[PDB]
């Protein structure tokens, strides 16, 4: 801020001056009669300045006094005032200043070392992490959850803020430094005094006297943040340090100096299949085996980890894409994964808290945990696109990318709305709703993919395409090939000519309207992220229309791929055998190969395609983050 | 949106174009084989754009249609692709195109006649009212707390939403049109359609079928917001119209074409004690007589209609500024004054609900109703400043302010969380907090008040002053007025001389520590709102310490006073009388006389003052809503 202080003859005032602040000096408010001008004379660590040699008298003539450095003792710099005039001899008045640094510092400029706060390149203020993991090898809670520091680790999530004081040595005889948050954000913020480490704010206590000796001191907190940015939470948290004169024994406390720091909390992050793979998630089930050893390969040749639930733990959920999803936090000090855990809650309800959560891995969740729920709430249908441009307004993480109807009926679903808003309140990956309950189950994943790509703007968005199909099919019949099977290689399975399924009606009107649904999306796509049809590949796909005129995928949905890196694990469609290869496969890899990806077919049908899913359901990628930091861009 | 059309030689293609829409066409993806190059010919209402005669056969080469009016009947444009080749003759694909008009319309340029919202003097978007007064005669509930419209005059509150269609007769046979809000917002808006009025979207219904004749038709629907900009409610609405094909009755309807219009709701506004009175509130109690006559004169004179509250009302509360604040909304269509009502609940908890909400008269309340309250939840700790511009950025509404504590203790009293939320989300006021919990009753209104002025900004800041008593005493005491009586004129009351009010030691400590409450909020002023010194007059004002060490007034409480434009009702000090006039009043006429101003000094000794509160505290008053439009801020 900056104080004015008030001088008079009468007698001497005595006032504290913090450095870096402003302060003013009122000289006419008591300036005795018979005088017309005025000089200041001051000790050598006081600098004066007049705007509007010795002045006149005039109220809007303005005085200031900046001090060089903290006083060795109290009132060691003086002022004096002296009031002339014609025929009157100088009167004097007096001023004793203290000066003190009382600085409050954080990691403002991002670079982990130590008023409001801007986004972008140029902005500046700090950031903090909900501490979400589990450091704590011991218990099953998120280490924000108690009022204690239990590892020393856990001090790496958290930010460093530190007090530094230059004062005389007996200076908090006469004042007391208190520091403080609102009330209205205390239950978001716990700040540890490290003397060890001691909670001194939280949801409990919203200020605490602090225990501060004269001279030079510097005393390091740790802040940790509780809640995520949410509807109910822009998510910043402002710490402040008062400095309050208590030399009156009979009067009440009386401030003197306030100053901040204002951090943000991070927000949750996704990663699209474009950043590199890190380690692999599914299940083991009942006759599973050969799906996994495939799955096995792949994570091998992509250098991944790999982890496995098995059956004890999963209670038969095979749906590994749909119960969380694997984003992050990130903060100049410390990044690390986080899991967004789906109120879906089947029996993979826990592996998410028991297996996923942990030493350097946090969790989160949303939504009503019993009940209220919809298959649009599971994770496979919640995606995110690669970085994207958009006429000029750059999304440097991509968008995030959910399913839901075009308009609320009572037959529609929706994904819950306090998922919805939370992934809003994230911002930095300004969703984008798109139309997906046209599908039995529900889930963009069931018909769009994106995947790497060498060139243009570094990947490609797929697409299910029943078009593409009539005419890879219609392009066999033509030369010659109106006999071949699709289901070859399967059995207790009635194998279809092609030259049937091109002639038959029903299952045409059926992709047709699947076609527009598809369309719909695609423009929408098209608009939300910049594409044009060269970011865009079609993937030759039937559907066909079941219970409620839902669709469900006619042979294996081969959109719902795993992608690691350059490795796909594309589901295998069995496709009409001609000239020694299954004509689907091929013309998949037609589309793919050139842009460097290698195929690898996976089979799923009586495992994953007969319960409705495929090999990108049955399982869950954790990614690299991005390396743009978050805070860098302007939403 | 756009969308865009395959052509096929296999058969033809049907489609509906909405004007205003971007329209294309893929025409290479079943181009015949044999084929390099490709014609378009297209009836006279088609308009064929190609960039990227006759062309090749390029899959990048864009092809787009417009079409310049709506169809007569379906189909009746026509689009004909020609494909041929080297030695191959044209085979031609055939499209159909039918040409429709859905506009959603609304008052966007806030002008009262019929994407995104965006503030300021070029943004766009209309402008919506919460319906919160009581045209209806009969009961006591906001108009928008039913389902229906009951008064033709309740419209005029309303927003006006057109639909215009042209189609051909018969289009509604196999399209409909339904009409949407998102199930987030419906609980905040009602729509009704004009046929008499109907609701066709509420809190019960998020869709509605439309029922449009084909040909041209005009449908008029009529809007109510019934919530106001919250913590969890930016104040956005969004309302879609969505057309389907129904053509298939063994499918499902497929969306064809969306648009929306976006609607913001009016805050609640406050004015400043600088806007012209118009109506002036109190309360009549025992041996209050006097008091309500210089009110009633001071009134007359400003020409401003007075209303008063009986005893059997008041219930005894006397204090009239405390459970109410008068503000407005306002729209292009419609402005009307709004009651923000305390939930102080004292003796006069009815007088809002009762007598001042009604016909053209808004109501809004915010806190729990039943305890968790304090005396700062009280509206004499709720004021506003006059426009401001501060270091660039224009308030030209003026900013909120209202006190609060220097920081959070066990002994810390705050206005309560849900007002102060309410009145940030307002966004126009852009809230400031002050330092008020010094005083026994802790409100803003006994240290500050504003005045117009016929230069400078408009106004002047008026603070209570302890050091310009101290100097007036004192200069008085100086030319030989020690003696003087303070409490001359006042019966059972104990005089004081000037000379021992000077040598008070205790009092003068007191208001010292006063003078420093009242000047870090000064400084925080001087900041907040951009003044000056030339801004701002001190009133002379002493002080005393009581219980808590909590600040009273020493005298009336001067700068508690009815601002009625240039007439003044000022609480009458009694001070020490000097040469025929109480020297306090002849002070404070010194200053505010120049400025036009005219003080008149009311009696309000035994009614007021020793029950701990003054004029502006015994008194209320709606004003003049700015004409600077609330939208064309840029907040
Ligand atoms: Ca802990
Ligand atoms: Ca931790
Ligand atoms: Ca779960
Ligand atoms: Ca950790
Ligand atoms: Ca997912
Ligand atoms: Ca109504
Ligand atoms: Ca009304
Ligand atoms: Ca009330
Ligand atoms: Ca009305
Ligand atoms: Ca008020």
């Amino acid at each position: 801020q900056g104080t004015l202080i008030r001088v008079t003859p009468e007698q001497p005032t005595h006032a504290v001056c913090v450095l870096g602040t402003l302060t003013q000096l009122d000289i006419c408010s008591s300036a005795p009669e018979d005088c017309t001008s005025f000089s200041i004379n001051a000790s050598p660590g006081v600098v004066v300045d007049i705007a509007h040699s010795t002045w006149p008298l005039d109220p809007g003539v303005e005085v200031t006094l900046t001090m060089k450095a903290a006083s060795g003792s109290t009132g060691d710099q003086k002022v004096q005032i002296s009031y002339y005039g014609p025929k009157t001899p100088p009167v004097k008045a007096l001023l004793y200043l203290t000066a003190v640094e009382i600085s409050l510092c954080a990691d403002i400029t991002r670079t982990g070392k130590v008023r409001t706060w801007t986004w972008g390149p140029c902005g500046q203020g700090a950031i903090l992490l909900v501490n979400c993991d589990r450091d704590n090898l011991e218990s099953s809670a998120m280490d924000c959850e108690d009022d204690e520091v239990l590892d020393s680790e856990d001090l790496q999530d958290m930010s460093l803020m530190t007090l530094s004081t230059k004062t005389p040595k007996d200076f908090f005889t006469n004042h007391t430094l208190v520091l403080h948050v609102a009330r209205s954000e205390m239950d978001k913020v716990r700040v540890f005094q490290a003397t060890k480490c001691s909670v001194v704010l939280g949801p409990k206590w919203p200020s605490h006297y602090l225990m501060v000796p004269g001279g030079k001191h510097n005393m390091d907190f740790y802040v940790e943040a509780l809640a995520f940015p949410d509807t109910d939470f822009p998510g910043l948290i402002t710490l402040t340090i008062s400095l309050l004169d208590t030399s009156n024994l009979e009067l009440p406390e009386a401030v003197v100096f306030q100053d901040s720091v204002v951090f943000r909390v991070a927000p949750w992050i996704m990663t699209p299949n474009t950043q590199p793979p890190q380690e692999v998630y599914a299940c083991s089930i009942f006759e599973n085996e050969d799906f996994l050893k495939s799955v096995t390969t792949l994570a091998m040749k992509a250098k991944c980890k790999l982890t496995i639930c098995p059956e004890e733990e999963n209670m038969d959920d095979q749906w590994m894409q749909d119960e969380m999803e694997i984003g992050y936090i990130q903060a100049p000090h410390k990044t690390l994964p986080v899991v967004f855990d789906s109120p879906r809650n089947r029996g993979l309800k826990e592996f998410p808290i028991k297996r996923v959560m942990g030493p350097d891995f946090g969790y989160v969740t949303r939504g009503p945990q019993t009940g209220g729920i919809s298959g649009l709430d599971s994770f496979g249908n919640l995606e995110v696109s690669p970085p994207v441009t958009v006429r000029g307004k750059e999304y440097p993480l991509g968008r995030i990318l959910f399913g839901d109807s075009c308009y609320p009926s009572n037959d529609s679903r929706q994904m819950h709305q306090a998922l919805q808003d939370f992934l809003s309140a994230q911002q930095v990956q300004a969703p984008v709703k798109l139309y997906s309950d046209w599908l039995s189950v529900g889930h963009v994943d069931e018909f769009l993919s994106f995947v790497p790509a060498p060139d243009r703007k570094g990947f490609r968005l797929l697409l299910a395409s029943p078009r593409s199909c009539y005419k890879l099919f219609q392009e066999q019949q033509n030369e010659g090939h109106g006999e071949a099977l699709l289901f070859e290689g399967i059995k207790k399975k009635k194998q279809q000519k092609i030259k049937n399924i091109l002639s038959n009606k029903t299952l045409r009107e059926h992709n047709s309207f699947v076609e527009r649904c598809i369309d719909w999306n695609r423009e929408l796509l098209k608009r939300e992220l910049g594409l044009a049809e060269s970011d865009i590949i079609d993937i030759p796909q039937l559907f066909k229309l079941k219970e409620f005129s839902k669709a469900e995928a006619f042979f294996p949905n081969m959109v719902n791929m795993l992608v690691l890196g350059k490795h796909l694990g594309i589901p295998k469609p069995f496709g009409p055998v001609i000239n020694g290869r299954c004509c689907l496969e091929e013309k998949v890899c037609s589309l793919l190969e050139p842009l460097g990806l290698q195929c690898t077919f996976i089979n799923d049908f009586f495992t994953y395609h007969i319960r409705h899913g495929e090999v990108h359901c049955g399982t869950n990628v954790r990614r690299k983050p991005f390396s743009f930091k978050w805070w860098n861009m302007v939403p």
